[PDB]
């Protein structure tokens, strides 16, 4: 009897094995336009990944994941309100069953359809593992998805999902480029948070876009073909693997634009 997005063990019952789910600096929030107050010393995102290395894709049970090679400094995020280097380790997506639901972060309450996160590692800490116990050990880079045109830059994606449909399922997935998953504009909010799934240590810096990237109704459709359950286990459709939005607290979220 493990966490998951069921109604018997989603994310009002998560707390009970991850007590830091009532936590001070928990993800995600909401993102009140409004509150959110101009940073005149935040510098611009910096956004390396010419050289990213795509490995595989892995159905984990609750979500699809695309990891890359992180053995080398090859795709990295810097700038914004990062202090040094954060390597690219993998990216996943949460949905909705609907396109009226789906993200994590809301913005004025508003939920899109999915959203995307680009998960990097702090390189002081020498990898992920190390870099999840420190509260600056990890940025994650959020983009919202709405339906509307087709993102050409998904497609591969997309394509590759009817070979991993069940949980523990992966397949090669080399040479795909995140960099045709990213909006026109860089403009982002910004705070201290944390993962959004056990173990939701608090450990991240949350930047997100404010541009989303338009998906299309296709697209987001074979999202939810996707199973939580195993090969041979009754067929329960991976949808709605997202957290809704915790207390802000004590946390003032920074805007990189006026
Ligand atoms: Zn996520």
């Amino acid at each position: 009897h493990h966490w998951g997005f069921g109604k018997h063990n989603g994310p009002e019952h998560w707390h009970k094995d991850f007590p830091i789910a009532k936590g001070e600096r928990q993800s995600p929030v909401d993102i009140d336009t409004h509150t959110a107050k101009y940073d005149p010393s935040l510098k611009p995102l910096s956004v390396s990944y010419d050289q990213a290395t795509s490995l595989r894709i892995l159905n984990n049970g609750h979500a699809f994941q695309v990891e890359f090679d992180d053995s080398q400094d090859k795709a990295v995020l810097k700038g914004g309100p990062l202090d040094g280097t954060y390597r690219l380790i993998q990216f996943h997506f949460h949905w909705g069953s609907l396109d009226g639901q789906g993200s994590e972060h809301t913005v004025d309450k508003k939920k899109y359809a999915a959203e995307l996160h680009l998960v990097h590692w702090n390189t002081k800490y020498g990898d992920f593992g190390k870099a999840v116990q420190q509260p600056d050990g990890l940025a994650v880079l959020g983009i919202f998805l709405k339906v509307g045109s087709a993102k050409p830059g998904l497609q591969k994606v997309v394509d590759v999902l009817d070979s991993i449909k069940t949980k523990g399922k992966s397949a090669d997935f080399t040479n795909f480029d995140p960099r045709g998953l990213l909006p026109e504009s860089l403009d982002y909010w910004t705070y201290p948070g944390s993962l959004t799934t056990p173990p939701l240590l608090e450990c991240v810096t949350w930047i997100v876009l404010k541009e989303p990237i338009s998906v299309s109704s296709e697209q987001v459709l074979k999202f939810r073909k996707l199973n939580f359950n195993g090969e041979g286990e009754p067929e329960e459709l991976m949808v709605d693997n997202w957290r809704p939005a915790q207390p802000l607290k004590n946390r003032q979220i920074k805007a990189s634009f006026k």
